[PDB]
């Protein structure tokens, strides 16, 4: 078995990696298991000096903090988020563009970006009055909650993966990954992508070839870009794939709907099981958000991502066939 | 009593004995000052607020600002609201606001600073406080402010929103959080600068404020302004004010000093100009504030105004 986890994660550098078999095979430890293999490949460990016991140690408690028994927003989505977000830091129009701080910072947010969520919306969390919103004063609830939880574990004993770094580095770092996380907030989603488009628009390129970024406002913008594509990237990925996330989402927006039902509220689009097209919903998905930001991407990394793009559009005519 | 019920006759005016009413009241001017705004604006009645309902929320509000913070404190609390207040009245700001917003401004003014600890949010950040890490560094002491005014209301015969409507809580609360969020000094370059362009663009028969994002970017720079009233008050006001606010500077710096911290601006009693500092403080930040509100409620702030220039006049001939 453990031979099998190796030869899957020699996957890592590819879309379409088995994540799910790999959260399986790896005893239901797919974010430990892939971040140790991503942080190996680019000689994290060895670059930030992070021993390997306290890596592991950190990984699995933060593998802890995600819910088991939430269908989508769990360690695997995470884990996938991970992976998507290492292969699209390796593509050429982006090659020694970003240092070895910004790769950990957009890697470490994908990691804890979605950590102890509860399964249900910000928009539910306002709603129902909740601890969350109290506490966050209905303004990005769960990114801001992802964020406090994924940082405070770092101080759990032998956690602290950043012991090494400089104080200048966790500053830098520290405020890289909130910008990150923030913006995995969907209601940021219009606002981030129109300026995407702009940055595609008057897009500059080196000699070399690769994007010209000179300030951290577009630096930033383009790693917050990257990891909010990752996060949604399921209807990028081969359909056996992008069908089980399609699975997972359903299972969870229907439960969040039974709960609204239940209460008496208007039950959230997409969440009423009695009054669901699902596969509706997937094409207006791709159409509406999917997409538009994938294709802005696609612009920006100019070929790098045609493969990608093209199989979001196999998935998409393969959704819209199965409605007439 | 007979003497507080005196001088909270001066609830309208801008220079209330408000530290007398502090030691009169018993250390509540937070308590009294709110409940006696609340029936001169007939507040209970518009909003069916139940008088011991507010009377147990202002107490359990007023207990949680520390008594032993030099300045954010419950006078403090009160002197913001009640200017915030006096503010609401201008002429030129008639019929701009509705009830519900009225209300939100005022109950933001005396949550704004609730649970204050007594340091800056630089100073939480760079101490990798809770707070700090509760709140991503952003709006520290601001977001915690709103959760404790908010979550107060929880606690038994607290609810003064118990018989506003779904649509109106929404609403309040929303208006608050916006509110709160722009006392942060960090947004006060921003606000400045939309209430600059509100006045490049601004129409009036009075003032007229067709959309919610110009009104609620008046009432960020209304409660703002009160935030930032000090040097606009009475000079022997404005006195206990600084004095106050620099020995919650000085104790900043005694802590960041014993931690091996840099010291804050301000905040070294061993290196201090305090008449320096409030000369600065009114040419760079309050002064610029108070003129540009006064242009966007012209003429109407001009006794406010000319007590503030003749109190900058006054520190800097303080000065040798
Ligand atoms: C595989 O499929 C999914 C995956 C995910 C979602 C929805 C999916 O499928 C409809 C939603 C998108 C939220 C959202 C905001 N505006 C929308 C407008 C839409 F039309 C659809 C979704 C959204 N997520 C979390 O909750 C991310 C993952
Ligand atoms: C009575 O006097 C004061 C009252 C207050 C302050 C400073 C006072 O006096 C120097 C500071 C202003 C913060 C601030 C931000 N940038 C600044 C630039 C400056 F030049 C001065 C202050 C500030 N406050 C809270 O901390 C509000 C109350
Ligand atoms: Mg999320
Ligand atoms: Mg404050
Ligand atoms: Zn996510
Ligand atoms: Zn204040």
């Amino acid at each position: 078995q453990e031979d099998v986890l190796a030869k899957e994660l020699e996957d890592v550098n590819k879309w379409g990696l088995h994540v799910f078999r790999i959260a399986e095979l790896s005893g239901n430890r797919p974010l430990t298991v892939i971040m140790h293999t991503i942080f190996q490949e680019r000689d994290l460990l060895k670059t930030f000096k992070i021993p390997v016991d306290t890596l592991i140690t950190y990984l699995m408690t933060l593998e802890d903090h995600y819910h088991a028994d939430v269908a989508y927003h769990n360690n695997i989505h995470a884990a996938d988020v991970v992976q998507s977000t290492h292969v699209l830091l390796s593509t050429p129009a982006l090659e020694a563009v970003f240092t070895d701080l910004e790769i950990l910072a957009a890697i470490f947010a994908s990691a804890i970006h979605d950590v102890d969520h509860p399964g249900v919306s910000n928009q539910f969390l306002i709603n129902t009055n909740s601890e969350l919103a109290l506490m966050y004063n209905d303004s990005s609830v769960l990114e801001n909650h992802h964020l406090a939880v994924g940082f405070k574990l770092l101080q759990e004993e032998n956690c602290d993966i950043f012991q090494n770094l400089t104080k200048k580095q966790r500053q830098s770092l520290r405020k890289m990954v909130i910008d990150i996380v923030l913006a995995t907030d969907m209601s940021k989603h219009m606002n981030l992508l129109a300026d995407l488009k702009t940055m595609v628009e008057t897009k500059k390129v080196t000699s070399s070839g690769v994007l010209l970024l000179d300030n951290y406002s577009d630096r930033i913008q383009v790693l917050q870009n990257m990891v909010h594509c990752a996060d949604l990237s399921n209807p990028t990925k081969p359909l056996q794939l992008y069908r089980q996330w399609t699975d997972r989402i359903m299972e969870e927006f229907f439960r969040q709907g039974d709960r609204e039902r239940e209460r008496g509220m208007e039950i959230s689009p997409m969440c009423d099981k009695h009054n669901a097209s699902v596969e509706k919903s997937q094409v207006g998905f791709i159409d509406y958000i999917v997409h538009p930001l994938w294709e802005t991407w696609a612009d920006l990394v100019h070929p790098d991502a045609q493969d990608i793009l093209d199989t979001l559009e196999d998935n998409r005519e393969w959704y819209q066939s199965t409605i007439p």
